[PDB]
């Protein structure tokens, strides 16, 4: 049907039928007569996974023959979403496959919605890994991604009577056809025990081994035949573990194998809790020694020459003492020649700056877990405190502060310090989060060791977030500047000489329309919801968190709402407010916060007098599949962090690429998106990060606000009295007490800038043709954005290798 | 090479090739340079088992045209031993296979020993329900195994000076390719709750909840093109099961899918355990909705016209009252006319006499697990009593005995009492057998109900048990008589004509000499351990228990010891005795007997002036792949159970027809293979049944034969003074104590006919020709013994149904 989508040849269309129905015989055991269509996705998936194997098997081989440096993301999360479609588009076999199911009498989309979500990650971390491997394979690098198999990954969300509830998901239930188990890898893993000294050197003993178990899934670069690997490790006992009685030591085998059976939820709340500490050493340990294998099978001096090791946040950070504790403990290398190798191999990614966020574990469980690890830590720390006392002599408080370990009433180790010190490179992920990182939390460490520290902004890959979820839009473009843009995002900036073409203006609209009609539609089918698609599509989707301030969106949908209320027969520009996330199953406040947005819901989508003008809904459990929907449907973007707190923020991007404007505070990437696209063009409100120190210096009193602003007065009463919940008025008590005494985010100091700046939009709605040429303006600019140019940058600075956008043969 | 394993054609073993090479590229993922033998046996099994899935389908599509009576055979033991041989000797592919694979540069027979066990059971009951299987396909009856997929099976058996070890059989690890996983036909089962009354009858309240998810294991009739199905139940947690906190809800899946772990390797002794119950439960549940679903997919009359259930032992007994709670608590049906459906589609195979061996389950388990089912059960208990009071008017004790509640300090449920109520026909498993069941312990209910018992001698399967495993016989007997027999075993009877032909007997001694030599050199390769393959191979398999005696056969082989040491330079035949099995790990005597037997090997076999005249070794880890092995390699099989103790048998079988000659006591089968062959070409010895009884009588008394045979004391002399274990001399006291105060199995009573009997087969064994024309009058008369036989039987006098020997269509 559209170009971007490929060919559809008539011997490819002839030779998928065939394999479509030879899988449907021999692999799922099934024929026309009984098959469901769960059956007709299986045999489409393993079709479409055949025309992988090939150029998995070659590209591996070509990385054994060629020897090039190998790059190896670790990773407590990969968020990878559904794989049919991306694999498709990926090797320029869509059009053929929706050809082929069409003359057997299916409906690929039909198809396509019966794959669960890969939901192995919380929010941005685990995405921004996926992204990187689908940019790490269209650039021909030789990358590895490693994790944990989690059994379970997010939990899938219900709301019920506006609360969300949990449920396990299942994810593997039906199988999962583009994994390869490869039992005959797997490798041990140690735990507990103790250290014995010997003449040759320390011996960690008496260890309780548990098995890792690894599971490959192929990685397809955009049509470029490279197919690289994802290997993520699952736990096993060995076989005479534990080994009535009989019965139980049996049973008990699930001890061992409950480190890979569950994601944690709670992202940016740091907990100490020892399974998730024995997750982070399982991956980092079979990783590892899968690393140093591959290596031998060619003196550790060339070891930085051949491996980059990138650590996703602190998670992995264990690799910097477990290198160490293999070269020291088994090669016999001498300490300074080991830290040397390991600085040079190893580098440091940092994502957030919320203190209650960073990693700092009890002493005592490294102790019992991992004994040697603890003592190889102290001296890292011994050696590291030694230079800093010779660079600042006297400096008694900088020692303290700079330590791997903080005293108190319980010792921790900070694990930031640690990545710092036995990494050659350190990156926040946007300008002012790398610069914020040098000014305050690293200051020390940045003055100790400045040639450290690195920018390298966030992106997200324009194979899933464009050609996927927006082939209308991918299609017009492509119309106008051909295809090349796919893998050089940079080439969007063509499109502003069609800024003033009428033609172009109307396309651009068309897509949107058509994008808001479908997912209307959507909407209703799935979940008897009843939207107007005229309206504005104002759209706020990510993890909900105080920072993030969902609830600052909340107070803007009430004063709208009391405005139509107090003039209800004025004009106002009609629309649609939708907010979505997931929150942390113990975050109290995070669940307050969904249950506001549906009890305002409750009395919006009610009200007669509002009529099809004003409607809130909550997006029921926002995940990668419902991202791929929303977004392309979005009118309006919401990233109203406070200034300093969202580190980057991908969404942000996806909605600019995706033909959304943007309504955010200067945070993160935000203010290199608008610096890309010309501020003129972004609705800039707020604080800035000097605004919010300043108002720190003097004291956040925020009944100031309450009491020379009446429309915020106004709903703070509302909430108090019961409004929002008639059968329990005390309700949101919770809510009213924090946002007037212990707001850590400033909700009240940005609403009046919020609100003003909320009405500029409306009125720039009310003029079509005015708002899509601002559009066109902000899809020509998001180049920047794009993983691939994120990677490079990685490549070029940090790993020392060279991008290659070359084919391999087929 | 050989005629029965069919043709290597061209067009086949070219088709064959490219099949496996398909395989091994897309399915497995691998090339030629980087395969290991591992790979190529699963390439080799997924290429066979694509021929299975069109006559699968075909199959069940037959069934569903024609809707044929179905068989249910409920079994909580499916011991299935490895599948690739066995599909390919009933598909007629071996030789093909064999010349595919041979081109291709590899050996099949060693890519055939890199499949694991299915080892789904502990012995005999396990292996009968496999060789019925077998046999139900080759008789085209539509039958359908139900069972337990269990994640370890039996353990595996290591030893470790000289003790059992026992580690988890982790038979799973790398894939399962004849399985195919069904989450689609997934169904609840219910556990613990309440029962309400309402005015519309009982309702069962509050239920937990647990899934049964099917897999389908084919199961292909031999070179009929029937491929029936053996379903094996899953246990899942529900999604929503349980639901920090969140990550502990999680982790606690476990205990709903613990139910299908683990085998209960204690075979011969009952322990009430609840988690043995809830697997009990758990296949009966998931089975009958299964049956029931597939009844209605065509007025419950007509039920047991189309439906019948075999109760695989009383180990599920609850399908009884699960149906009757099914007809009157969901369908409506009224009690009486339910009671009259259930017993006509249920009948129950007992195959124990041990009082030890019987389910009794405690009423205080039922009354917490299975409300409803234990009222049911009390309500047919009352029902069943009226109809003993009414037939034996004022036989109060009668009352008591029948009873299927058991009172006492804690009141039980008498599982075959049970059974025997609710179904149409009950069978012993030998002749012997069922007459004692009449006689004694059944005596009661034979007298209410004569027409419900019944005879079904066992028998084993002579596909796996002849042509599988010693292709070498099948031939030389297909040479004389066609192929006919595979499938007719009573063919072999034409057989006797050649006794007297010099170039038979000359063949079938042949055979058995290159059968010993290579297990010999097996045993060399694989265990270090050092054979004289012309001595006679003396082989006692099966499991470790008292009854069996095991250590009758130690007293003897201690007794040829002591007479070598006595005499030795004198001649005598030189003989290998060899025993193997596993004892259920909390028995302490069995695990006595297995430590008895290596010590004394330790003495024996490095005795310089034994020489190779005697070697005693101890068979690690007897399994289904190694009677396989070792059965046609053997000379003597010892079946030497105390008269009354082993219900049939049929290791005893499978020795017979590969040409060993049986040293035996007149019990269980071994009755019925003495009157088939002549008691002139068996080594019968020892009580009766009869002689037994007398004993009991009057009182056991082992000092008695301790005081009069001076051989025996001089035994039991060296046990006690510790001859066997010089660094722990009372190491065997518990054994000594046992033979002279508490010996339940008489072991010292059959001492003296057994060891001149075994001197008789000393005598025959000198005389080779005379010895082989005793074997070809026992494999001649083994064609009773055919399951194949027992299947017809069970469809005729049991199930009413007629089997077919005809093809279906390729
Ligand atoms: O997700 C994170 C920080 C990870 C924090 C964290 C802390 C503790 C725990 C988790 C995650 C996961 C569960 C266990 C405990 N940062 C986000 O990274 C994105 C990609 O760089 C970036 O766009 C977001 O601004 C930043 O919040
Ligand atoms: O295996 C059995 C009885 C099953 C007894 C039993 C009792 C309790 C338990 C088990 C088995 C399995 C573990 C849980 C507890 N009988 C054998 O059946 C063979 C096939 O009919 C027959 O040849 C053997 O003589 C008989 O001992």
């Amino acid at each position: 049907q559209i170009s971007v989508r490929g060919l559809a040849g008539v011997e490819n269309v002839t030779e998928l039928k065939k394999n479509f129905n030879r899988h449907l015989h021999f692999t799922l055991v099934k024929d026309r007569n009984v098959a469901t269509p769960r059956d007709y996705y299986f045999a489409l998936a393993h079709t479409v996974r055949d025309h992988l194997v090939g150029r998995w098997i070659r590209t591996q081989q070509h990385y054994y023959e060629k020897d090039p440096k190998r790059i190896y993301y670790l990773s407590l999360e990969f968020y990878m979403g559904r794989t049919l479609q991306n694999t498709m588009v990926n090797l320029a076999l869509e059009n053929a496959c929706d050809e082929a199911t069409y003359q057997l009498g299916l409906d690929m989309e039909e198809l396509e919605e019966i794959e669960e979500d890969a939901g192995l990650g919380n929010g941005g971390l685990g995405r921004l890994a996926a992204c990187f491997l689908d940019s790490m394979a269209t650039l021909g690098l030789a990358a590895y991604g490693y994790g944990i198999r989690y059994e379970f990954g997010i939990f899938n969300q219900k709301i019920c009577g506006g609360w969300q509830m949990e449920e396990a998901d299942d994810w593997l239930r039906y199988g999962n056809p583009w994994e390869k188990a490869r039992p005959e890898f797997t490798l041990p893993v140690h735990f507990y025990g103790r250290v014995e000294h010997t003449s040759q050197g320390a011996k960690w003993v008496d260890t309780q081994v548990v098995l890792a178990m690894p599971y490959d899934t192929p990685v397809p670069g955009y049509r470029n035949n490279v197919v690289n690997t994802m290997r993520l490790w699952s736990a096993k006992a060995p076989n005479d573990f534990n080994l009535g009685g009989y019965i139980q030591a049996v049973l008990d085998r699930n001890l061992a194998e409950n480190i890979s059976r569950v994601l944690y939820p709670n992202d940016n709340f740091f907990e100490g809790k020892e399974l998730r500490l024995k997750q982070e050493y399982f991956v980092v340990a079979a990783t590892l020694q899968d690393i140093i294998r591959r290596f031998k099978s060619s003196n550790f001096d060339a070891f930085p020459d051949k491996v980059a090791i990138q650590l996703n946040d602190t998670h992995p950070s264990l690799a910097i003492p477990e290198l160490m504790r293999v070269l020291v403990d088994l090669e016999r290398l001498d300490w300074d020649k080991a830290w040397e190798v390991t600085v040079k191999t190893c580098a440091y990614t940092n994502h957030t700056v919320l203190p209650e966020a960073l990693e700092r574990w009890p002493v005592h469980l490294l102790e019992t877990l991992l004994p040697r690890h603890l003592q190889i830590i102290y001296e890292i720390n011994q050696r590291f405190l030694n230079r800093v006392a010779a660079a600042f002599p006297g400096d008694v408080d900088r020692l303290r502060r700079m330590s791997l370990v903080e005293e108190g009433a319980v010792k921790r180790i900070n694990m930031a310090h640690l990545c710092i010190a036995g990494s050659h490179a350190v990156n926040g992920v946007a300008r002012i989060h790398s610069e914020i990182l040098k000014k305050t939390i690293f200051k020390d460490f940045y003055e100790l060791e400045p040639h450290k520290f690195q920018n390298k902004t966030n992106g997200i890959t324009p194979r899933r977030w464009l050609v996927l979820c927006n082939p209308g839009l991918a299609e017009i473009i492509a119309e106008r500047i051909g295809e090349e843009y796919i893998s050089d995002l940079d080439q969007l900036r063509k499109l502003l000489s069609y800024v003033d073409d009428e033609a172009f203006i109307r396309d651009v609209a068309k897509v949107k329309q058509e994008n808001k009609l479908k997912f209307a539609a959507y909407l209703e089918r799935e979940y008897k919801v009843h939207i107007n698609p005229n309206s504005l599509f104002d759209v706020q989707v990510k993890r909900i968190h105080e920072y993030k301030r969902q609830l600052l969106n909340c107070l803007h949908v009430i004063t709208l709402y009391n405005r139509i209320k107090k003039e209800p027969n004025k004009f106002v520009v009609p629309r649609t407010v939708m907010i979505g996330g997931k929150a942390a199953p113990g975050y109290h406040m995070a669940k307050m916060i969904i249950k506001l947005i549906t009890a305002i819901g409750d009395v919006v989508n009610h009200d007669p007098v509002v009529g099809d003008r004003l409607r809130v809904i909550f997006l029921e459990n926002y995940r990668v599949s419902l991202a791929e929907k929303v977004i392309p449907a979005a009118d309006l973007s919401e990233q109203i962090s406070t200034a300093g707190t969202e580190a980057s923020g991908t969404g942000n991007m996806k909605f600019m690429l995706n033909g959304a404007l943007t309504i955010g505070t200067m945070d993160g990437a935000n203010v290199e998106m608008a610096e890309e696209a010309g501020e003129e063009n972004f609705f800039i409100f707020g604080m800035r990060v000097e605004d919010v120190d300043r108002l720190d210096q003097r004291g956040y009193n925020a009944q100031e606000y309450y009491d020379r602003i009446p429309e915020l007065r106004q709903i703070i009463e509302q909430l108090s009295s019961g409004f929002f919940s008639p059968k329990q008025p005390d309700l949101f008590k919770d809510i009213v007490n924090m946002l007037m005494h212990h707001d850590r985010f400033k909700v009240f100091a940005d609403y009046e800038e919020y609100v003003k700046c909320q009405e500029r939009v409306s009125a720039l709605y009310k003029n079509p043709r005015e708002w899509t040429r601002m559009v066109i303006r902000n899809i020509a600019t998001s180049g920047k954005f794009s993983s691939d140019r994120t990677i490079a940058q990685y490549a070029r600075e940090i790993w020392g290798v060279e991008p290659s956008r070359q084919r391999l043969p087929a």
